[PDB]
Parts: C-alpha cells; sequence; structure tokens
C-alpha cells in the first residue's frame, strides 16, 4: 500500500485525483470512519507526545506541552461529517435541498509553526466534505509532517479507504508548491501562511483560502477581573512561545488598573524589564536592522531570550514584560515571541482606538478583559475581527476554553472564518419541482 | 448630490471606500431600508418596463417580455438583511456568536446577457451586507447600466443613504474593468461572465467570486409525465431566449419516449427541423469558422434565426428543434439560442452518462424529467451540479416555479451556489468566555 | 416500460364566525379545517396577510383599541393601539413552519410541521384583540381553525374582531369558520369547548385556574402562565435609560400586560439615585404612610387581593380617587416600602411600582428569586456587569429575561425577535407561534434522495 | 448511597426533587459525562444480552435477538446533550438567545413492549435537558426495569453525579403510577403506552407527553421494487414480534403485483394461509369474541402463534400472511402480532384511500413501498401520519436504517413527534437591549 508520499508533485496530484474519483463512491459511513481514523491517529498518547515533541526539535520552535494542547485540539474539536448539514424549504412548488458537495483535489501549504495541526485540521475537514489532499509542507518541518502523512496513510488504509486521499512530496519546496498551484487537477488551494504566500495562491486563476497576519491587541479595563485577566494573558502570550496567529502581542491596559495588572501578570511568570539598558539589548537581539522580527528569536521560550541577554531565570518565566510607548518597535511589530509590550492609556475608550489604530486593519484577532457589556460590545463591533475574545485566553478563539469548534487554518482576505469542512465544499441546490412537500 | 457615474475607475472606487467607511455607522434599519430603496427602482412599472426595453435594445439579446420577469425577479426575491444570521453556541465555556459582517469595497463585472438583473441583484446582496460595490458593466449595455445606477443613487439619496454605494464609470471598457482589478482598495471581486473573465478574477491576489458557464442537459426518462415535460423544456429553453446560465441547452432522451415527448415539445412550439439541408444551413448560420457560437445569433429568437434560413413562422414558434448524435456542435457548445438538440439514448442510465460527458465538468446545471425517484437520485448525485431541477423548466432553480431564493450570480468554480448577502461578508467568531451561558 | 411516459390522469349568506352554540361553532370549525388541508400554502399566506390588514387598518386599529377600553375599563387607549400593532406586525406566519433535513446513507429524511386540526382557544379580557389577532395569525398558518372562548367581559369587541377577520377571509376565498366563537361567552361555554370530541387542542391564555382546567381535559393543552416580574438594578446599571425604561414598562398600558414590570430591587448605593430619576420620567413618590395607607384602601379588598375596580387604571386616575391631583406626565406612583408589603407580593396590574431597597446585587437577585414566587415567568434586571447579567438570568430561569429596556422589549418592541400574547407558562412552549400550534412529521426516504 | 429503588412513590419523588436541585449546580459536561454513562451502561455486551433476554423472559413478549438491536438503537441513537440548540437573533435592538432548560423533575410511564429501550431513551433525553426522572414501570417487566434503574445508579454513582437522578419504586403498581400523576412536585408526565394511559396523564392538570396508537398500513404499488419490498415488510411486521408501534400491520397491494409479491413475501419467512378453516382457527386464538386482540399471543413468534393451531415450521418462518378482504378483524384489529393481512386493490390511489381509512384517523405511522416520486409524495402528504417511511421497513422511521435520530417516546395525541431531550425542555428567552451586537 501507499503510504501517500511522492517523488514529484505532480505524481502525488494525479494519485490523489485518482483516488477522490474513488473517493466518491465511499459512503458517508466511510467518510465518517476515517474521519474518526485520523483523529485517531494524532489523539492516540504515544503519537501526540511524538508529533508534539518532534515539531519543537526539527523547527527549533515552540514549546512540547502546549503543542499536546494544541495537537488535541485539532483532533477534538475539528468538525466532522456533522458539518454538511442540510437546508430544506418546502411550499407549493416542491421540495429545495441544499447540500455541501466535493471539490475534488485541493492543495493545502502547511506552516511551521503549527505543521501538524494544520495537518490533522485541513485533513479532517477536507475529508468529510468528500475531496483528497495534497500536501506541501513547510521544509523547516518536513520530517514530522511527512511522518504524520504516512501515519494518516496506514490508518486510512487499515480502515479501507482509497490510497492516497492524503499526500505529499518527499523533498518540500517552493518550487513543487508551485507546481501544486499550476497544476490542472488543482481545483482549490488552501494556503496557511505568510501574506506572500497567501497572496500567490490568490494569483494563480483558481479558488484558494488565504490564512492571514495578525498582531492581536489584548485590552484590559477597569472593569476586568484583573486577577483572571493576568493569568489568561501570559498563557495567552506564551501558548507556544507566542506561535499561533491569535497570540496577544501588546497588552493596552487602562492606567486605573495597569499597576495592578502588571503586578498580577509578575505573579503568573511574567518577567517585567524596568532598564531601558536591558530593554535596549533585547531590542537589538529580536529584530533586525528592518525593525521586524528576526527568525532565531521566532518561537523561543522568554527563558531562551533571557539568556541571550545575560538575565538566568527558571521556568515559572513565561514571558517578558516592559511598559513601552505605542510607537515602540515591539507594539508595532509582529514578533511571534513571548514578549508583551503594554501600552498605558488613560480611559477604556483610548485603549479600543489604540487597539484597533495597532491592530493594523488586518481584521484578525482582538482579546479584551472587561465586565462592561457596553465596552465589550465597543469594541468588538468596531475592530471587526474575524475573532474576538472576551474575558479569556487568545486560544480560547480556538475552541481551547471557549465554545465553538477549532481550527488552524483562520482565512484572511478570503472571508470564510474559522474554515472547517463546510468550507471545502460546493454548495449545491437541488429542486424537486411539485412533489415531496409532504406537510 | 453624486449620480454614481465617476469618469475614471480610480475616482469611482475612492468615492466607494469613503462611502463603505460612512456605510459602517448606519443602522441594519438603515440597510433594510436601502435595500427596499432598490426593489422599488426596478419594481417600479416604468423603470421596470424601461431597463426590459433598454436592454434587448442596446444589446439585441433576448426579449422585452421575459426581461420584464428576470427583473422583477432580482428585485423580489433577492434575499436581503434577513439573510444575515446568528450562529450561537453556548455552555460551560459561555458564549460563542458568528455573524457575517462587512468586505468593504467589492467590485462587481455585469455580463451583457443580464446587465440590469445582474445590477439589482449584487447590489441588494452586497449592501446588504453592509459594502460599497464599484461595478464593471459591460460595454455592450453601456447605456441601460449606468441609468440605473444613477436610478439607484437617486432613490438612495432620498433615503439619507452615504453618497456613492453603489457607482460605476461613465465608458466601461476593459481597461477599467483591469484597473478596478488592480486596485488595492478592492477586497472582494464578483465576476458574473464568460470563463476567460473569471479566470482575470481568480488571478489578481484577492478574493474572487466567479460565477462560470455551463452546458445544461436535460434528461427526459420513460417514467416521466411527458406532456409537462415537453411543455417545462420548450418554456425553459425559450425563456429570455435561452440567455440564462440554467437555461436547457440540449435534450438527452431515452429511446422508447423520445419520439412522443417531440410531438408533445412540438405541440407546445418547437420547429423540428427534420430536412438535413436546413440543419446544415442552420449550423452555418450559428456558428463559426472554429466551430463556436456567433455572437450576432446570442439570444435571438426562434422566429428570427427560423427567418434568416428562410423560413417564415409565427410567434408561436418558441424554438428550433432537431434530433442529432451526440458529437453534434449544438450539443459540444453553450450556444445560448433557443436552438435545442435532442440526443437519443438507450436507457435512462446511458442518458445520465451522457449528460454527466457532455456537461463538460462545468458542473453548473442539469435538469432531470422522471417520477422514478432512484434515477432522479442518481443523476443529481452522479453530476454534481450547482443547480439540479427535477419536472420543471430550467428556471424553477432561480426561485421562480422552485422554492427558494433568486441569484444571477451563480458560482461555479468558486464553490458559493447561488450568490446572496452571506456570499459578499466575512464570517466573525465572537467567543464571550465563561458568561452569557444562561441556559 | 411506457412509450408515452407516465401522464396524471389522476392528478385531476357567508358566514360571520359567530354561532349560537358552541358544538355548532366547533362543528363548523371541524368542516373548515378539513377544507384548508386542501388549500395551498399560498392561500394560508394571503389568509394569514388579511389577519393583518384587519388589524392594521387604521379604523379598524383606532376601533379595536378604544372599544376594548370602552368595555373593559382597563388599559388605555394608545398603548392597545402599539399592542394591536405589534401583534399584526411581528406575529411569525408560515415562514416560522420550518423544515428539517437530514440526509446520508439511508437517504433523506424530512421533519414538518403539520396541522392539529380545531383548536379551541380562550383568550383573556386584559389583551382580548391582541390575543386574538396573535393566535389566529400563528394557528392558520399551521393550517387549523380556531375557535374562541372570549371573556365575557370582552364579548363586544371579541365578536366584533371575528367578524372583521370573517369578512376579509371571505373576500380572500377561504373556506368559512376558519375563525369561530359563540354570540353568548361563558364559562358555560368554555367549559363544552374543552369537553368536546372534536377540539384536537387547547389553547389557553388567562389566569392558573383557566390553565389547571385546560390541562385536566383529556386533550393536548397550551397554558400560558402569569407572574410577578421582578426588576432589579444594580449599581453598573445605566440609571438615567434604567429609569426611563422602567417607567415605561410599568406604565405599559397600565400595567396589564404579561411582563410588565411590577416591583423595583435596588442596589441600596444607587437606590436614591434611581428614585431621583423615576420621578424625573414621570413616577409620583408616595412617602407619607398615611396617603399610602390611603391607596392601599382604594386598591386592596379586605381579602388582601387587588380590587378589580383599580385594575388597569391608569396613575392620574389612582391617585384622583385619592383626593390627588396630578397631570399627565405622572405614569406610575412609586413607593419604596419592605419586602413583605403587599404592593410587592400580590401582582395588582396596576401603574403602581414598589421599590425594595437591598444592600448588594446577590441579594438583589435572591429577592428577585424569591418575589418571582416560581412562576418563572418573567424577570427584568439593569445592569452592565456581564456576570451580574448571566447569573441573575441563569438563576431566576424565566421564561423571558430582559436586559436593560423596558420589559415590552421580550415581546419584540424593542428587542429582537418576534412577538406573541399567548406566554407559556406550565407548559414549556415559550413565545407560542405557528410552530406551537403544529404537529411534528418524520417522513423517511429510505436510500433515496441523498443527493449530496 | 441510593440505588434508585424506593418503597413508595412519594419517596422516590420527594428524593428526584432533591436530586434535580442538585442537577442545577452541575455543568453541561457532567451532564454529557451522566449521559455517556447511560450509553456505556446498556452498551456493554454482558447488560446489553441480559436486559434482552429478561426482558423476554418477564413478559413473555418480543424475541432476544432483536431486543439487542433495539437496546443497541436506544444506547447509540438518542439525542445527547448536543440536542439543546441555541437560537440567536442580533440587529439594532441588540441580542435575543432562546435556550432550552430544565423542566424538573419528569414522571416517566414506560411500557411493557419496550420497557428497557425506554428508559434507556426518557433518562439520557431527561438528563441532558437537566430533569431528574421517576420512572413508574409496567408491573410485568418489573424486574428487568429495576435491575436497569439499580444499574443506572451505580454507574451515575462512580460518575460523581447527585444521588437519585433515576429513580423507581420497589413495587410497581398502578395506584403508584396515580400517586406520580398526582404528586405536585413532578413538572411533567410522560406516557409510553395505550390510550388509556395516556388520556389519564392529560387529565391531571400539569404538563403531559403522551405516545399514540396507530394501525399501520403499508401500501405496495405496481412501481416499487417487490424483492425489496417483500424483504423489507417482513423484516419491518416481524421486527421484535410486531412488537413496536411502528410495525406494519397490514399489507394494502395494487392488485397487479400483488400475487408476484406474495411470491416473494414466501421466499422471505411468510406463511401463507389459503384455507379457510385453518384461518379461522388463526382468528379464534389470536382474538376474543369482543374483536380485540389476545393478550396471551402478543409480542409471539410466527412459529409460536402457528404451533398453537397444530402447524409445525421452522424458525425461517417470521410471519403469517393471509389475502383477505379490508372488513377482516385482522386488518380493522391491531394486532401488535407477526400476522399480515392484505388487502387487494385495483389502482394505487385505492390503496391510498384504503390505507388511510384503516389507519383509523390515528395518524401515526403508514409505509408505502414505490418509486413513483408524485405517489410517494399524495400518500405521505394525505395520511399526515407522525412518522412516514418511504421504500424501507417501519424500523427505518426510528433510525435503524433510516436517516435521524432514534427515540422509543413517539407523541401521539400532544404533537411532539420523535421525543428527544428537547422535548423535556423549557424555552427560556433572554433579550440583552441594544448590546451584543457585534455585527
Ligand atoms: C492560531 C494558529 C494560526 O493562526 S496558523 C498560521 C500561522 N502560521 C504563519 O503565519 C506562517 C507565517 N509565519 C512566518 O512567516 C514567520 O516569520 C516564521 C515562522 C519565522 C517563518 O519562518 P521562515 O524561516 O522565515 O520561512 P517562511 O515561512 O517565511 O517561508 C520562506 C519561503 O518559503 C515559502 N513557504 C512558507 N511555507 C511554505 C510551505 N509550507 N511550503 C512551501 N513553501 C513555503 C514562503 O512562500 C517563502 O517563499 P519565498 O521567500 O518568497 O521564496
Ligand atoms: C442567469 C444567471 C447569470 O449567471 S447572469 C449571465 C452570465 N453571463 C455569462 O456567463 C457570459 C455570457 N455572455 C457571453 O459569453 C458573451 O459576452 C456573449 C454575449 C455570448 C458574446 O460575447 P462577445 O459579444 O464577444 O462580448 P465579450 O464579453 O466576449 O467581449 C468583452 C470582453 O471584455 C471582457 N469583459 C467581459 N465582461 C466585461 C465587463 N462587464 N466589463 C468590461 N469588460 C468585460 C472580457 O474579457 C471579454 O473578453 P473575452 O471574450 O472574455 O476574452
Ligand atoms: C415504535 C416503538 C414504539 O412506539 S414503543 C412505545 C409505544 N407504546 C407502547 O408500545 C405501549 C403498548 N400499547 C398497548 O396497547 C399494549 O399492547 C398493551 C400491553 C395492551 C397496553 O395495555 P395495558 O392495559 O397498559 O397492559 P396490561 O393489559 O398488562 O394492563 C396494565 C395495567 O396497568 C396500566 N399500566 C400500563 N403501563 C403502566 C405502568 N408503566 N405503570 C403502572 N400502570 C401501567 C394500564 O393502564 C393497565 O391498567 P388498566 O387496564 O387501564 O386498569
Ligand atoms: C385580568 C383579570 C383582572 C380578569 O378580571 P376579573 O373580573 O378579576 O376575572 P373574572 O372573574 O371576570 O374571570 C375569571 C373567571 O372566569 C374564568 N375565565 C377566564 N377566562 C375565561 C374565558 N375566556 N371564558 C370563560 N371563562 C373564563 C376563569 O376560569 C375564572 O373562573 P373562576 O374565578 O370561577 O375560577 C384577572 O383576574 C385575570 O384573569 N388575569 C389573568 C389574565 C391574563 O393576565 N392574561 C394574559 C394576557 S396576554
Amino acid at each position: 500500500v501507499s503510504d501517500g508520499v511522492f517523488e514529484t508533485m505532480d505524481a502525488a496530484v494525479e494519485a490523489a485525483a485518482l483516488a477522490q474519483q474513488q473517493y466518491l463512491l465511499c459512503s458517508m459511513s466511510d467518510r465518517a470512519r476515517f474521519v474518526q481514523g485520523i483523529r485517531d491517529v494524532i489523539l492516540n498518547q504515544d503519537t501526540l507526545e511524538k508529533m508534539s515533541r518532534m515539531a519543537v526539535e526539527e523547527t527549533g520552535m515552540g514549546n512540547y506541552e502546549h503543542k499536546l494542547i494544541k495537537n488535541r485540539l485539532a483532533g477534538e474539536k475539528t468538525p466532522g461529517i456533522e458539518d454538511l448539514t442540510t437546508d430544506a424549504f418546502s411550499g407549493d412548488n416542491g421540495l429545495t435541498l441544499v447540500e455541501y458537495s466535493p471539490f475534488g483535489v485541493i492543495g493545502a501549504i502547511t506552516p511551521t509553526t503549527n505543521p501538524t495541526e494544520t495537518i490533522v485540521c485541513n485533513s479532517i475537514g477536507m475529508l468529510a466534505a468528500g475531496n483528497s489532499v495534497v500536501f506541501s509542507p513547510h521544509p523547516r518541518a518536513r520530517q514530522v509532517s511527512l511522518l504524520l502523512v504516512r501515519l494518516i496513510n496506514q490508518k486510512l488504509a487499515a480502515l479501507g479507504a482509497p490510497e492516497n486521499l492524503v499526500v505529499t512530496v518527499e523533498k518540500p519546496s517552493i518550487e513543487n508548491t508551485n507546481a501544486m498551484m499550476a497544476h490542472p487537477k488543482v481545483r482549490m488551494l488552501v494556503a496557511t501562511g505568510g501574506p506572500a504566500i497567501v497572496k500567490a495562491v490568490l494569483s494563480t486563476g483558481k479558488k484558494a483560502i488565504g490564512a492571514g497576519a495578525g498582531n492581536p491587541p489584548v485590552v484590559v479595563d477597569e472593569t476586568a477581573n484583573i486577577e483572571k485577566a493576568a493569568c489568561d494573558i501570559v498563557n495567552g502570550c506564551s501558548f507556544d512561545n507566542n506561535l499561533p496567529c491569535v497570540a496577544e502581542k501588546e497588552i493596552i491596559a487602562v492606567a486605573q488598573i495597569a499597576d495592578y495588572l502588571i503586578f498580577n501578570l509578575k505573579k503568573n511568570g511574567a518577567y517585567e524589564i524596568k532598564d531601558p539598558a536591558v530593554l535596549q539589548q533585547l531590542q537589538d537581539l529580536v529584530l533586525t536592522a528592518k525593525g521586524g522580527p528576526q527568525t532565531k528569536c521566532v518561537g523561543k521560550s522568554a527563558v531562551w531570550l533571557l539568556s541571550q541577554i545575560g538575565i538566568s531565570v527558571d521556568a515559572s518565566i513565561k514571558i517578558i514584560l516592559m511598559e513601552v510607548p505605542r510607537e515602540h518597535p515591539f507594539v508595532q511589530e509582529e514578533l511571534m515571541m513571548p514578549i508583551l509590550p503594554l501600552v498605558r492609556v488613560e480611559t477604556v475608550d483610548d485603549a479600543i482606538d489604540l487597539a484597533i489604530e495597532v491592530e493594523h486593519d488586518n481584521r484578525h484577532t482582538a482579546i479584551m478583559h472587561s465586565t462592561d457589556v457596553r465596552k465589550l460590545t465597543k469594541m468588538a463591533k468596531l475592530i471587526q475581527t474575524t475573532i474576538f475574545v472576551k474575558n479569556g485566553p487568545s486560544y480560547a478563539g480556538l475552541g481551547a476554553g471557549g465554545e465553538g469548534y477549532s481550527t488552524f487554518t483562520i482565512a484572511g482576505p478570503t472571508g470564510e472564518g474559522l474554515t472547517s469542512a463546510k468550507s471545502f465544499a460546493r454548495r449545491r441546490k437541488c429542486v424537486m419541482v411539485e412533489a415531496l412537500n409532504i406537510r
């Protein structure tokens, strides 16, 4: 049986195309079993700890126990075939049904920040909708991505699936990626990555879903539970060392509570920098001459980042915290590091205005800690982000401590929000004229 | 006050950008009032007849009485703000809400086959979802498009809307269209047109909705009500002179009812060509050297077409009918003329196979006449079309004799199905952690 | 196989709705509902629209509103104008009759809302015309006929409404007697309706006695309960808006409506600021114990119950009856009393609004749960704290909960959602609509029409 | 710790009142653990086998193999807390949420035909909705019911549930029932039983749901797959020896295919009686002179029934078939036995009219075998049954080979259809005025 890995992109696409044709002859029960099969692969404790541990060691980014939670989140709260609902309308003209049907072959680009959660997430959703998927993994995570694909192909083969429902290439590269985007038998492109690769898949003449970039602010006003907010903000900021694109990247605190917030942040493992000389070193380490993030510090722990400036702290420190002006490079930039600047503002209305401004119109993600229903409503409505989290860690926006399903492909410019099976399906309308209206 | 027509595409876009930002401050009541303004513009009897006269006069395509019905269908059955529904989940983690929020400025490309209906239905849904729209109409329908835009802007001014919610250019052209595709302030493209213009919009780096092409076959098996099927097939095929994208374009009939079906088709106004010489005359009239459809014949009545080959008939003749092999140009090509080839096949399973094959994987529209629930199920399920109509004219898939709403932007390649306000909105998730779970 | 297909050879003075006997009314409704099953959904929709036109016709709108106040002595013309129009515009139609679909390997399952048959509806003297408009739209949209047993105190306005409905439905080609009543309403006739074998379902909008009775008849019954809606205000509320909303909700139709505020439970640190804004919004505050006692004499019977002589009269009127003259800006009578005061414990249905001062927001919630007497009908809260709004709504478990608005926002007037005037109490249907008056049917197409 | 069994009805109601108050403070996650616990009890292979044969042994009704299927259906396909959905509506006036909330203590009356499945189905749905349940079981299934209640109380005790979530009485009697209906703390009665007990619970001054009686016809017309129809009809009629209240109980066949159907009926396990003397023996055995069914024969097998009249057949015989006029006692009566009268009629429309007539305006369950979508629509629309199955066995209407969920409390007069958790909840509406409209 094929393990799903192919030497060329064209060979993988052609096998996925044959596989999806065979897939159309499978029942919905087969789909459910295949979906459950993919959950069982990642939710198996040894494979969970293998994938989490293996991604840290090969990418050098993130940390092990947080990938346990993300990988389990993907396998547990990704919607299966139940996502493919049916609408019906019956009256004098008959019955109309609206269904979610497969697209065909979907090419899927996966990131080095969430290599396995994206594959688990994309695979389950795309296979639920009746598609086959070709993965072009990130080269920094190519061995952990390939191992997951091989494990999935073994499980699906064991469960009776057509071979090659989930395929990838042996040597991931952007050259294979560009061949995937050009291939006539790829009917849909899904890019989870930075804004360059998303613009690329929206330029190939075919249906594309692209993730978005975000610089998520978290506002805290005087009505918030400060103790809980500090716990949630540390947890959300240091989650997988600030790799997730929903992770908090600057605090905008109302002055009335800012100090007591900083106090409680420190209690939860924030390391506060007050010396501008120490702050200067950290700027020179984590930023280029550009002013933006430096790749070698992305995804690193706070303990690690601090050791590089000669400060030795134990494992209880999870984030590095500093109060700075709004113009500081750490607020304007999307560092993807557990370095959390705090801007002090006079009023909640000022906090909302700055949060909107600092969000750079990404319309991606924003967080607020407030119990005032009017202020929660006002900031949510104005900032207009794909995800908005009130009184919890940012990752509650993905189903970890918040209601709803989870995903690791969050659409930016294409508008689908948190993708699921439904997002990988074509809507069909079936009209039974003057019959089956049995009301 | 501005009338909506700008001299340059740049001026139209930026004015639409200003408008959409003002629009963001309006209530849902204001949207509902503006949506009702657009309906009133097109449903006013004088404008309704003026828009249908001008469209035929200016494009030469379609007929007045049927554009009267299609424009009214766009004004009455296009969804409004009630299309913008809300999802809610509540439990131990609080409340999650999912809303349909505005995109921004939408660039919409409109066809010469359906200029006013596309503008009416694009406008309603895009404005219901809180966007502004820049229209880039087809030059063959410039005068009627701009009048309709100016009428919309006038009525919206009377309603107190932000100026320039609906805009276009004075002299529409392909270069204005390309300027609209390139403009950074256009957040989404919507193209109702041929395969080329849909590939263009999917190659711009933006989100695009593309309403592709079809070759809708109609299968008639031995269990059908043949009398009713003949009436439906003529009515659907000839509706607005075969201009609509769903209109019947070739019959595939089981051999045992084929003759009786033809007799009934003739009974309902199909002119049958038996003489092979006359049939060759028609082929040379309506097909170019490369075998493609002649533009001068698109949307012409059967009376006109037959007159061009020396046959004089009265207004009761609605389509031209001919039995031919499956390889015949009228089968393989999409003609958009009330010319309806018939292909005779041995069994209903042969008919389904040929229908799938001749449809050319457009997965757009198919029609079946059959009272056999298993063959209806099999054909609908196998052919995987965006619209499938059972025992009805093709336009029962547009809300005219079938259950559901109407659209004139039917997305094949991009998978949205029958577009409406939802299709022109971003999806946003709002997570209220550990609160508002009042069950 | 057939060479010509399969044709469909087998597919092919006026009553005013008022009857001298309940049994003739029921029998006429039974025949009507059978004819109705031959009508199309389009017919249902024109008939539903025709009911809306009766009550939203400006003449009839004014006539029904004014006539109900003249006939009953309860309520006021301007608000019944608003309530009748609310029933006319925001009562769901046939769109309420949604279809559930499930498709997969075993085919297609459809779930539809189909007619019960003859419904007998008991309507109250408080909202005679709104309940009749609201029931008739919902019940006919679902494909039923309805027999009305109205209250004798509202006989004329109810018989007139049923007659006007029957005239309009006649003009629309409806089967006669889709909506009927009796010429002489009575408790005798109501009992006869509850007992009649051809009545498939009973819908009662009234007090607990009549709700208990319909649940004792051996047939399907919807019971629309009652309660004593508390309005809780805490220190996070917008007090200037709370006071305005509280005056408006309490004085709506002179505190008749099923949801109207009936006691304020105020957090002490904002209590006096609340009272100050309540008087600014048209509250007459009684502070003199002598005068407060005079009003108790007037509005309470010897048995400690409310005087029906005073139910639904304005605050102007009630103050005039104790020698206090005030102009039309006074909308409610307001007084601060202990939690056991009769005005708190009873349900007066009068624009009389006791305020009880408590210490914390958690005491306000506990008291609101207590004074609601486990009706779990309605409660209101003014508060911006998303935790306290959640705690109160979750704990008090009312059918309707309104946050930071007048109570009547729970019926579609200033709040999202549709309207109704039959709010189910014991039987748990919530805000009744066409769906509530339907049988749920399941049609299973085995291994066909799974076209996904 | 309590085992759930109480000496007096009042003690069980008083215990269940305290339990449900305690249940209110449990979480939705607790309910899900308690619902999964009940599924784990009945789906345990040892308990499943014991529950299915102890029911047969104590009641003398049904058969072992089929109760395995039915208890499996109750445990697997009964909806859980996911049944309690949430409606939201947002706009200028804010947010409105609608939720499904507990009633309190529910008194449930279970039948002798489906004692254990009803207890599994009721308690799962009632506990998902946040209720406790006092069962008042049928006296002849006393010992299997109390065992199930004890096993349930043991599992929940192991899950940390409040004591007495599911309770019953030590000696089931109808006077214990009469205590349950009168107890004021019982906020809702649910009677799964005959027409007397249903009228009773509807005469108590409380909210009541009541099961339905039906005389379910199965029409077969000349368009049906007769091989499959006969196989489905035998399997459906003999399912648990015709005990379920959806089972086929008279065939109304179109004459043109009647003899071919009887042929396939016989091949699938139907023993046809043709001799009128043998037929009269069967009536005296299974009927009284009142006309009513003999309780001694209810739920018995076809082999057992034929044995009493001296006829010896093997276990391949599943039902007893006889062609009779429409007025025959087996047509008019409701035998709940694997006895299947067949009526011959000329036309499918006569079959439909006869089906309607013989159903006795119960509007409960009806079946049709036909491939004509017009005739399936006509019969379904006109007969207005709570369940309607097309082209499958009766039990496909309960989710066994048909789409949808399963129940064993099918409402008759009270209208709720197939009960689930929703049916045991109060609809509450929460209105947030001018806030949380975050669209
Ligand atoms: C809540 C969780 C979520 O929301 S999931 C979405 C999170 N993932 C992302 O946002 C991905 C973007 N992240 C970044 O760009 C970061 O800066 C980091 C992690 C540093 C990226 O590492 P870096 O070493 O700079 O490489 P790169 O990703 O920028 O890519 C460089 C070139 O390779 C390409 N590339 C990217 N991914 C793939 C892929 N899966 N397969 C094939 N090619 C890939 C890029 O397009 C880029 O190409 P080029 O430089 O233009 O030649
Ligand atoms: C019924 C529901 C619906 O979907 S609404 C109708 C949808 N209409 C379609 O799918 C396309 C049907 N029309 C056509 O195919 C052709 O236009 C017809 C009328 C048949 C004849 O083509 P012809 O006479 O040569 O005109 P053309 O469109 O090919 O030439 C225009 C070229 O300019 C471009 N163009 C297309 N639309 C616009 C527009 N609105 N504004 C500016 N430019 C436009 C196109 O690129 C087109 O060139 P090209 O032929 O596509 O290569
Ligand atoms: C599709 C799957 C389904 O629909 S299954 C659920 C549908 N409902 C049923 O199957 C109920 C079965 N309906 C029937 O008519 C049964 O055939 C029989 C056994 C005849 C019911 O009649 P019934 O009088 O109740 O039985 P019986 O002769 O043994 O006498 C019992 C007496 O006790 C009563 N009873 C009934 N259930 C209970 C109970 N759980 N607890 C206490 N009492 C009960 C009965 O009313 C009867 O009393 P009485 O004869 O009226 O004085
Ligand atoms: C409004 C109210 C003041 C009625 O005025 P009233 O004069 O005090 O009450 P009445 O004595 O005239 O009517 C009640 C009696 O008539 C019966 N009754 C109620 N409605 C009836 C009807 N439509 N037809 C016949 N009898 C009816 C009741 O069962 C009751 O009988 P009982 O007192 O012997 O037990 C008040 O008593 C009430 O009934 N409130 C509940 C109504 C309500 O709030 N409906 C919700 C509005 S949407």
